[PDB]
């Protein structure tokens, strides 16, 4: 069995990247936790603080693996790359939110309760002058927050809204995802047809389900300044979301809409305009332009999604 063993050696003595991102076939799906768990998960303790970006990309999966194995050692593991990365969640390290993410989902027992610490050195480390950290650290949230629902939204909210623009509208995006967990399918449903203005563009489904209206008046004031190539979805996706006066927004963003097809934003607004229909006169009027762009591969599949939706 040197197979394994030699590209487990091969993992952090690494073209380099394709042939890793091969060997994270073997790591956490063969079982060898002979060696997977007596070499590698120390290696990732020992080289994890300043593991190579290049390992760091197998690391990004490697982690959760090793982190479902659910050994004392995994356990190990969990607190102390979870209280580690969470300390340097700063100007450089930008994956230990992916490494966050990857150690506490699927462990609700560890991250229910420590809710806590996850918020206190998050909001330690978003205060950085180069705000790259103030916007990773924030989404790094979601590691604990769903968790909280699957096993403070409450008082640790009254924290979001005021206590922490960045910071607060970043952790209410990452709490109101989670006031609804029903948004992530609908954004899926939705989606097979500066990160802040992708957290406004984000909250609106998600502010929906919260206090159905002033929340999604300044996110909507926001998603016209995120000139006017916004992810304008954000109003579609409350079609299927709560219909909370998402209508009062209708008679600006539609302009948008109506004004960028043919082309001339177009592939967005393909999916934008199938999204009001889940509103089909405004869809009809405007099929024209759409059918106007020519037989491009997304006019075929948006067109077909269409035709199952109107």
């Amino acid at each position: 069995t040197r197979f394994y063993d030699q590209l487990n050696h091969h993992i952090f003595e690494l073209e380099r990247k394709g042939g890793i991102l091969a060997i994270a076939s073997l790591i956490g799906v063969e079982g060898g936790n002979a060696t997977r768990i007596g070499r590698f998960a120390n290696y990732l303790r020992n080289l994890l603080p300043s593991n190579d970006p290049v390992v760091m990309e197998m690391a990004s999966k490697a982690i959760g693996r090793l982190a479902m194995a659910g050994d004392t050692f995994t356990a190990e593991y969990v607190e102390f790359e979870v209280k580690r990365a969470l300390e340097w969640l700063e100007g450089r390290r930008h994956a230990a939110v992916l490494v966050l993410r990857e150690l506490a989902i699927s462990v609700p027992t560890f991250f229910f309760q420590q809710v806590q610490p996850f918020f206190d050195n998050i909001f330690v480390a978003v205060w950085d002058p180069k705000q790259a950290i103030r916007e990773g650290a924030v989404a790094a949230l979601r590691a604990c927050l769903i968790l909280t629902t699957q096993r403070w939204y409450r008082h640790t909210f009254e924290e979001a809204e005021k206590g922490f623009i960045h910071g607060a509208l970043l952790i209410l995006n990452e709490l109101v995802r989670i006031s609804s967990m029903e948004g992530e399918r609908l954004r899926e449903e939705m989606e097979e047809i500066s990160l802040i203005q992708m957290t406004i563009l984000n909250l609106l489904p998600r502010l929906a389900a919260f206090r159905p209206t002033q929340y999604l008046q300044d996110t909507m004031n926001h998603v016209l300044s995120c000139e006017r190539t916004a992810a304008f979805q954000a109003l579609g996706l409350l079609s299927v979301a709560v219909r909370s006066e998402f209508k009062v927004y209708l008679p600006r963003v539609l302009d948008i809409i109506r004004a960028a097809l043919p082309p001339k934003v177009d592939a967005t607004v393909f999916t934008c305009i199938s999204m009001l229909a889940r509103i089909q006169q405004d869809i009809k009027e405007l099929l024209e332009p759409m059918l106007a762009v020519g037989l491009s591969p997304a006019l075929t599949a948006v067109l077909y999604d269409l035709s199952r939706q109107i």
